[PDB]
């Protein structure tokens, strides 16, 4: 080819020593959960098949690949310091699509309808604080 698929993400060594809340973590998980069971986010629910699609070299004009089901393994792993960090891979997941595919393309259309979705559930994100009477040993 063809550049080689790059190692899955994350990378089990490099574990933050903080991640996220879980009460955070719970929500980005359903909030994410919410958009694969969109219509429109199928091929994004895990990484390219570049042998059905044709696409040889992907993971050339693509370096950092991504999709709805690695930031699913990110959050379960504890991989996130902040939620601004699965907000800002859904980004990188769009716009590696716009980048690749072009804003002509009806793949690129659904990965703005579910970026459309995703947004809308992130409005009621809670705050990285735990609560009100949530107690600490």
């Amino acid at each position: 080819a063809g550049a080689p698929k790059p190692p899955q993400e994350p990378d089990m060594n490099n574990l933050p020593e903080n991640p996220i809340p879980q009460h955070q973590a719970k929500f980005v998980l359903n909030t994410i959960k919410a958009v694969k069971r969109n219509r429109e986010a199928v091929p994004f629910l895990h990484p390219v098949d570049t042998v059905k699609l044709n696409v040889p070299f992907y993971y050339n004009y693509i370096p950092r690949p991504m999709d709805l089901s690695t930031i699913e393994r990110k959050i379960n792993l504890k991989a996130y310091e902040d939620v601004s960090q699965v907000v800002d891979d859904f980004n990188l997941m769009v716009k590696n699509c716009k980048k690749f595919n072009g804003e002509a393309a009806g793949i690129s259309k659904m990965a703005t309808n579910i970026q459309a979705q995703f947004e809308k559930l992130m409005v009621k994100v809670p705050p990285k604080e735990l609560p009100a009477g949530t107690n600490v040993a």
